[PDB]
């Protein structure tokens, strides 16, 4: 069989050590060859081979291409990959027809399972619509029809599976937003609230965001939108808590108030919603907080333990925590930071490239980033509150001050409140009125 000149058609150029690396082990001694890294010519032609089909290749390679070639390049390389040239026949039957239906195959996955992409530049969209319908072969129709019918129901577009508990209130009643205040409303209802606001932003959450750590790159605000939403909620959620302390001057208060967030917590812990529970821990060891000994030891007993039993989960490299996520049943609310932490090491440790791509270190990532999902497909039975949601969506402790700014000044507020000397601390009073007494955290 005589494929085109690689002059003309460049994904025939001869296979070699300087354009595509296979695993060379025990486990690849049998099946399909496993990709260590190539050129992006030949990681398109693998993709795309004519010989077997690979689909545990085209998986990973549509999660984790962006770390490596941007949507416009992918979608112009498999048109390149299309438009296959007459030879420098049993041609058309074993080469072109089965490549062009393995093409098909690859726009039909990335329509399926990343159509964000696509939502994201509509001139994507609009190239591969203008492709797909000049694709007016006999044998393609099928394949088609099914990316036509996929796009289609995309662009088309809350159940109770169980009766969820009513919604609890405290001192801050309904429709009156202007008195939400964290020792206001209900600490229940401030925790459910919280799990559902959190649960949602968890849950959209796609691997591609967290792959080659594109968060931290120059284009982080198209390849990671719902992890930075993500975590700049968990960024201003950890501010307010530290902010909601630190600024309660009164002794007797703030020791309510650092009370309050602690029952918060228990919530959490009872709902699975271990980001909140870790956003607390990263509040009260904050060193604006964590200072603050008055305050520590006047808490209940019973309170401190259950604090420090939620610190401990974060201690040795959350490895209580990582413990706990295993055991439980969701609905439940990982905690997130460590996705970031374990994705930046494992970025960080490994070569991008072999111009070879290291392919490698992308199946490494995708397996880290392929955990999140068994958490994203449970949802919580529990009714949202339109206020309360608007309350915690608006949070912006910082203001507009930077957040060195804001945290400069919650250090020097927490030595106004709790001076590094050894005199007992000034006294100052209460700026505002509410009762500081709990309603606790069992349903009224």
């Amino acid at each position: 069989l005589r494929l085109p000149s690689p002059e003309v058609y460049r994904f025939v150029v001869k296979d070699s050590e300087e354009n595509i690396v296979f695993e060379d082990n025990l486990q690849s001694r049998s099946g399909i060859p496993i990709i260590k890294g190539g050129t992006v010519v030949k990681l398109i032609e693998r993709l795309t081979y004519h010989m077997y089909a690979d689909p545990n290749f085209v998986r990973t390679f549509l999660t984790t291409y962006r770390s490596f070639c941007k949507p416009q390049e992918l979608l112009s390389l498999l048109i390149e990959r299309f438009e296959i040239p007459e030879p420098e026949k049993r041609f058309r039957k074993e080469y072109v027809q089965p490549v062009q239906l393995r093409i098909l195959n690859v726009f039909r996955h990335w329509v399926e399972h990343h159509f964000y992409d696509f939502e994201r530049d509509l001139y994507l969209l609009e190239r591969l619509e203008s492709f797909i319908s000049s694709v007016r072969g006999k044998a393609m129709k099928k394949w088609v029809e099914s990316i036509a019918k996929i796009i289609r129901r995309k662009k088309q577009a809350i159940t109770f599976a169980s009766p969820p508990p009513p919604i609890e209130w405290h001192i801050s009643k309904p429709g009156h937003i202007e008195t939400f205040d964290l020792m206001t409303l209900h600490p229940i209802e401030i925790a459910r609230q919280l799990t559902l606001l959190e649960s949602d932003l968890y849950r959209k959450v796609q691997p591609s965001e967290l792959v080659g750590s594109v968060w931290t790159k120059e284009d982080k605000e198209i390849n990671s939108p719902n992890l930075l939403k993500m975590i700049r909620h968990t960024t201003n959620l950890t501010l307010w808590f530290e902010k909601c302390i630190v600024e309660a001057e009164n002794f007797e208060e703030r020791v309510a108030v650092l009370s309050r967030i602690i029952e918060i917590l228990q919530v959490f812990q009872d709902l699975n919603n271990f980001n909140g529970v870790l956003e607390i821990v990263s509040a009260v060891n904050s060193v604006s907080v964590y200072r603050l000994d008055h305050t520590f030891e006047a808490l209940q007993e019973r309170k401190r333990k259950i604090l420090d039993e939620a610190v401990e989960l974060s201690q040795d490299h959350f490895k209580k925590y990582l413990v706990k996520l295993k055991s439980i049943n969701p609905p439940c609310v990982p905690f997130f930071g460590i996705y970031l932490t374990n994705i930046l090491k494992t970025e960080e440790g490994n070569n991008d490239f072999l111009d070879l791509i290291n392919f490698s270190k992308r199946r490494k990532v995708a397996e880290i980033t392929g955990e999140i999902q068994q958490y994203q497909n449970q949802p919580y039975c529990l009714r949202i509150e339109p206020d309360m949601r608007r309350f915690f969506e608006n949070l912006n402790p910082m203001g507009s001050a930077s957040e060195k700014e804001f945290t400069d000044y919650l250090f020097n507020k927490s030595l106004e409140i709790e001076p590094r000397n050894p005199k007992q601390p000034p006294r100052f009073p209460r700026k505002s009125t509410f009762s500081l007494k709990s309603p606790g955290i069992r349903p009224n």
